[PDB]
């Protein structure tokens, strides 16, 4: 059900970033996805060099390995920069936000990066543990 929900929260906010009129047209998905694009908003970092070589990759076909890499490499910069920022918090709100961009700066290849993050989500206990330590997905923010 976790699987489910975070499948359905990486569609909700990618649907929302490519067609706002199916946002208004269209467990409540639609609170969680603002949520966590409140928390996404938090982070201002340069994501110009970090979005390219995950897209580039996910065209490739190499999703996986350049995604989680990229969003810990950025997460642990804003922890160090940040002390009061929670780590498995800042993992989640760099993935929101880098969603966000690489849908604004490619939105023709922006669908090949949902099903990776969904996996990397679902796949990464640090974060899964933290969600589910916060009531789940329903009670985060």
């Amino acid at each position: 059900t976790f699987e489910e929900q975070t499948e359905c929260i990486v569609n909700t906010l990618l649907m929302d970033f490519l067609s706002p009129t199916l946002q208004v047209a269209s467990f409540d998905v639609a609170i969680i996805a603002g949520r966590l694009r409140m928390l996404g908003d938090q982070f201002n970092g340069e994501l110009e060099a970090s979005a390219k070589n995950v897209i580039a990759e996910t065209i490739k076909g190499q999703t996986g390995a350049i995604l989680q890499d990229t969003v810990e490499s950025l997460s642990k910069t804003w922890c160090a920069q940040d002390s009061s920022l929670a780590y498995e918090r800042a993992f989640l709100a760099v993935s929101v936000k880098l969603l966000e961009y690489m849908a604004h700066i490619a939105p023709e290849v922006v669908g090949q990066v949902a099903i990776p993050m969904t996996g990397m989500i679902n796949g990464n206990q640090a974060i899964r543990e933290f969600i589910q330590g916060q009531g789940g997905w329903e009670n985060l923010e």
